[PDB]
């Protein structure tokens, strides 16, 4: 048969976030995707951050890709990385690699993508982004994503960790009658060093470790364990004098936040259920900043035959 090919896609080709009076922390732009994914196996992403000569902030810092949903004009977070202390990804030839393959419906046609970094020096971070996109035969012919929840603008934009409450984590979703597998991806990160510290002197919520969970219907179904990742092991480790190698809780500096996928169950389908994402209880003294946690969750549906995007509401 012929061979499955493989079609890389080149859009942000040495972009730069930064901040300044003419300069801005993002970047966007339109690109040229194929139209037909109908047999997209599968599309990663590729952030090459190009660094030399320390010309960038050398901090480690919050950045993420969206794609725009072309019909609301909302943007979707479809890949997080911390920028890598001092210096970029030159180490991996390719990049930071990010799996996006849940956005395939997102990705045809003249998409708009925007690319953005906490940055707060006039140096910023450089970047370069292009997609492979795997043609072969996907289990399902098609596929429909949305957001349950995106409070992912900045790492202080995130959901505030450790107040008396904590709102905006219910929702309920509803999934196509046709929906044959359906499953949440999440993508979640903290920041902070907020008392009272963890044994160990380690504040809420960069340091902390933490398990949260997600509850279907009221039963908690899914755990998210933040914990080492081994950031000692990053393959980007040319990082000294900056802080890179002890582990942060659920992700490490020069590394793309790991995505988490939990699949539900087919009993779901042709149903409205609730959605509530818990963080494990804990409670701010405010003695040291802060404390949140950057976060972005979609609940994608797939069918052999066409599927509208699952409805969320409060
Ligand atoms: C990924 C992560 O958590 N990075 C931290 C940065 O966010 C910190 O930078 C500080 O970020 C806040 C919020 O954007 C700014 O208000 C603050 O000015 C900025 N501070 C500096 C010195 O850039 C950073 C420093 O605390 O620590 C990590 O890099």
């Amino acid at each position: 048969a012929p061979a499955d090919n493989t079609v890389n896609i080149k859009t942000f080709d040495k972009v730069k976030n930064a901040f300044g009076d003419g300069l801005s922390q993002s970047a966007e732009g339109t690109f040229t995707f194929p139209a037909d994914v109908t047999t997209v196996k599968t599309i990663k992403m590729f952030i090459k951050n190009e660094c030399p000569n320390k010309t960038c902030d050398e901090w480690d810092r919050y950045a993420n890709v969206y794609v725009k949903n072309k019909t609301t004009g909302e943007w979707y977070e479809i890949g997080r990385f911390i920028t890598p202390y001092w210096v970029g990804t030159e180490k991996l030839p390719r990049g930071l690699e990010i799996d996006v393959t849940d956005f395939k419906s997102l990705l045809s046609g003249n998409t708009e993508l925007k690319i953005y970094t906490e940055t707060w020096l006039a140096k910023g971070r450089e970047y370069s982004v292009d997609f492979d996109i795997v043609y072969g035969t996907p289990d399902y012919k098609y596929s429909a994503v949305v957001p349950v929840i995106q409070y992912n603008k900045s790492s202080i934009d995130g959901v505030p960790y450790g107040k008396a409450h904590t709102l905006g984590l219910k929702k309920n979703i509803q999934l196509p009658t046709n929906t044959e597998k359906a499953y949440l991806r999440t993508t979640i990160s903290g920041w902070g060093h907020a008392k009272p510290y963890d044994a160990g002197s380690r504040g809420c919520a960069e340091w902390c470790f933490r398990t949260h969970t997600i509850a279907i219907n009221n039963a908690n179904t899914f755990q998210h364990q933040l914990g080492a990742l081994g950031c000692s092991a990053n393959p980007i480790n040319n990082q000294s004098p900056g802080n890179w190698a002890p582990d942060r809780a659920g992700w490490c500096p020069g590394m793309a936040v790991p995505t988490r996928i939990d699949v539900l169950n087919n009993s779901l389908t042709g149903s409205t259920f609730s959605y509530e994402y818990k963080f494990q209880s804990w409670t701010n003294n405010g003695t040291n900043g802060d404390a949140f946690y950057a976060i972005s969750s979609f609940v994608i549906a797939k069918s052999n035959t066409p599927i509208s995007a699952p409805v969320v509401t409060n």
